[PDB]
């Protein structure tokens, strides 16, 4: 099935109609994403490049845009529908609940078979050189080739107890290495730091390029520290996920993996990482810091692999669809469980997914017979100090009439509800996403503070309850007359379908 | 010509194929303003009631959103662009640049001509009632009929050197009287004032409703003290206008004007007044206050009289495209006069024009050799201390690549350029806005602060120049690999027009 095998998730993009195949040759230099960007910027379909200048003993071909928006809004979300095995008509609400439901479960642990498509290709370190393979240089000022966009790190504990799959960016950085990000606080840094302290070895890894849709979409989410995101999978499909050991190490990859890189992320060296063109938007020219290394030792691989490629930047690509709903999903469980009376959460695209916006159970607030200020700060400081909450420098608290996931219902609440200064609270003994333009290249502390709670309930929210009605055509018309208007609307000349 | 005659103007509106005529009976209690919501929630054609139940004597028809979007992206703007003689794909920097245009010429002052079609017909105090007239009920919780949401209130200094034209919304009191807003520091207010504090009369007064399109919009626009709006008009327009005197006082109504009501507004007087459905998108159910009361003498009016209506609330109508915008317009002039490096200023409809991005020339900036916190802070004292500022609580400062016209793009610099609390001023030592939710029915002073400057100018624009480029299809390829792209688009099986 599509979400546990990439391949057969290609296939389906096809057959839904939301695949452009290019059979004639693209240049990675550029080219592959730049296509990939005005899909992303107009919900086009996804490209699949099947003829990429420089493709060498089938290494490979590139899928951009996997996880993008559509352009209706029936199946806006159908890519990531396709990633869960959901209809392609899923809503958001519908896809993070899906992304949840395996925190209240058993893990399923992965089964290990003895073989797989992965396997069907081999190069050793004497027959692979990184500098030759068509690695697409994806935005023009980039400091390196961005091999690694849209794989899988997969790095384990030293006393092998967590297993740990997650997206963070690499570029290759000579024939046999990559440098990367691995910051603090994600899992891949966190599992870095226990090799660091054992102080023995270089950790071992593997990079899994094409794993089954519905193990990338985990290695997207932040799932609780110490969690294996192939049990989560597993749990959240019904299915344990078939894995097949590396050859030069004893980690386990997905088995119909596209391409797999194994070998070690060094506990020492490091090498020149970025710029690159990141998820807020921009690129800072010349902008480049020493990185993580890893050594690459082998690579195994499908016949006729295909790499799938983030070409990350303005709205709307996998950085906005995946990292800040997955974020703002987990977000929201985090809430419940510290008995915040917490319903819904989504990081408006508007925000450049910075914000995130909780919608309020206000019954639940009012029995609580609290106020804004403390309000705020509850909420603030049990998201702020958390993970989850890394990447998310605003939340924005609505009542129940506003939908979290339509962004211009969050903007208006937050427009009008939420006076500045007053109703909000600032947060700075907090860590900072340095990611975030204002913050990495701002005026303060790129990795402290900078975050706020913007409390956009009206204040008898708290008390008596909501005391207005919107002035809309849904609130300010009794029903009757509303139905009258829809029913005569073409009729006495004015312009009106759902699918489209 | 339209801009200088309603009645023109609405047919301007049927030629362009943007009106829709209903001739069949429509019930002003509701569904007149019912049919104009949905319009201007969806940015159809205008409506034109040529049927209303209980119009008696000639009075009246009913236009709705005479200032509303169209729905196509090339004539957005294309009904205030037939307020002002423009082309209908006017943009909105044309549009305020019109609307700006008198404020370095001489007033052009108006032209008494003896009589128009506004004496066609007329009714003296035995003879009308406010309550028999198909006054529209705008939203079912409204605490009265308002009658007065586009016409223009005339009052004249005690010493007749200024006279204002001005809209504020006024509802039917009983037969003779309507109350309505009179606020500071609205220049309606101002002058009375003046004359309470005289102490003698009551102030004569006039409200002309259908009045000119050029004439409603400088209605709208917050155009200096003292400055009377007839000169401005016809210095914008390169016309004097021909006004008729009233019969019972010694004001000066548009010739053409639909429908005039000529009387008092009290010095001592007050009734109840509202709730309305408002700007910001909301009504609070009960929440009556007294407010100003006018008593009407006279009615004159056009045969077969048309009343403009503005059914105002959420977006998108006149109270955002023709309040936020203007507002925004004299904002830019008035940084400008200050020696502010501004370039240009609208207010985003996304912020349901509460906030105002301002535009920086960022050489200018740079020359000036200052700081963030210091250039906040002189941009806030100049707009917050000012009239024109009253309305907007949020100022964002951009650079020079963000179009203040798009508000997905003052969104994206907003959201990532601008670090809460250390990036931002706030204000409360300043005249705030309490029609806005979160100023009259929230946690602080109805009337005063609430306001921030937001600097989302990046840090080297102060001093060396922009130091990123976007993570976009413009900024991130090649001229040359773009256009190749683009004309290889749908060839390749992609997607595309201006007009649609
Ligand atoms: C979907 C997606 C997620 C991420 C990234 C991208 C995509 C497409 C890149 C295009 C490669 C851009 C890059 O900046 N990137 C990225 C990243 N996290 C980082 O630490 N480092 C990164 O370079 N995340 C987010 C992380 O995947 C999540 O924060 C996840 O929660 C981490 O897993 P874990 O540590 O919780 O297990
Ligand atoms: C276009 C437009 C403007 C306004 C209004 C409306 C429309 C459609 C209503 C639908 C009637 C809603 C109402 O709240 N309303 C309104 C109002 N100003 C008020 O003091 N009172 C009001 O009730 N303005 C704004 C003012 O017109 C401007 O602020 C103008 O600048 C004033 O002129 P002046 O005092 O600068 O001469
Ligand atoms: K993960
Ligand atoms: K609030
Ligand atoms: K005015
Ligand atoms: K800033
Ligand atoms: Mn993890
Ligand atoms: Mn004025």
């Amino acid at each position: 099935p599509a979400h546990l095998c990439f391949r057969s998730f290609v296939e389906a993009l096809k057959v839904d109609n939301d695949l452009v195949e290019i059979n004639t040759p693209i240049d990675p230099n550029l080219e592959a994403a730049a296509i990939c960007r005005r899909v992303c910027e107009t919900n086009d379909k996804a490209p699949l490049f099947n003829n990429l200048i420089g493709m060498k003993n089938g290494l490979f071909r590139i899928l951009g845009a996997p996880g993008s928006l559509r352009k209706s809004s029936a199946d806006r979300y159908g890519r990531l529908a396709r990633h869960l095995a959901l209809p392609p008509t899923a809503s958001m609400r519908e896809i993070l609940d899906k992304m949840l439901s395996a925190s209240d479960m058993p893990p399923i642990p992965p089964t290990i078979v003895p073989t797989g498509p992965c396997k069907e290709n081999s190069l050793d370190d004497s027959e692979f050189d990184l500098t030759e393979l068509p690695v697409p240089l994806i935005h023009k000022s980039d400091g390196g080739k961005y091999i690694q966009t849209y794989g899988m790190h997969i790095v384990q504990s030293p006393d092998g107890t967590w297993t740990n799959w997650s997206i963070a960016r690499a570029m290759v950085h000579d024939k046999n290495h990559l440098t990367g990000l691995v910051i603090p606080p994600q899992h891949i840094w966190q599992i870095h730091q226990m090799w660091k302290k054992e102080g023995r070895s270089d950790v071992p890894w593997a990079l899994a390029f094409g794993v089954p849709p519905a193990a990338i979409m985990a290695s997207s989410m932040p799932i609780p520290d110490g969690v294996t995101e192939a049990g989560y999978v597993g749990a959240m499909t019904g299915s344990s996920l078939e894995l097949v050991k590396c050859d030069t190490n004893d980690l386990y990859v997905p088995a119909t993996s596209e391409i797999v890189l194994e070998g070690t992320l060094s506990i020492s060296e490091t090498g020149p990482e970025g710029p690159f063109g990141e998820m807020h938007g921009y690129i800072f020219p010349g902008d480049t810091h020493l990185g993580a290394k890893y050594k690459v030792n082998r690579i195994t691989y499908r016949n006729n692999a295909i790499m799938p490629m983030s070409c990350c930047g303005r709205l709307t690509d996998e950085t906005h669809t995946m990292i800040g709903s997955l974020a703002a999903a987990e977000i929201r469980k985090l809430c419940q469980q510290n008995d915040l009376p917490i319903t819904d959460a989504f990081a408006p695209f508007e925000s450049q997914v910075t914000w995130v916006a909780l919608r309020v159970d206000t019954e639940k607030l009012r029995a609580m017979k609290t106020t804004s200020e403390g309000f705020r700060k509850r909420v603030g400081d049990v998201v702020f100090n958390h993970k989850a909450g890394y990447t998310i420098h605003r939340l924005v608290l609505v009542g129940d009439d506003i939908d979290v996931y339509e962004g211009k219902d969050v903007l208006w609440a937050f427009s009008t509800r939420c006076r500045p200064g007053m109703d909000e609270t600032l947060f700075e003994d907090v860590r900072g996403f340095p990611l975030i333009p204002y913050m990495g290249h701002g005026n303060g502390p790129a990795h402290r503070g900078g975050k706020v709670v913007s409390d956009a309930l009206m204040p008898t929210e708290y008390t008596t309850g909501r005391n207005w009605e919107a002035a809309d055509f849904n609130q300010s018309y009794p029903e009757d007359l509303k139905q009258k208007v829809l029913d005569n609307w073409t009729k006495m000349g004015f312009s009106n379908h759902h699918h489209h």
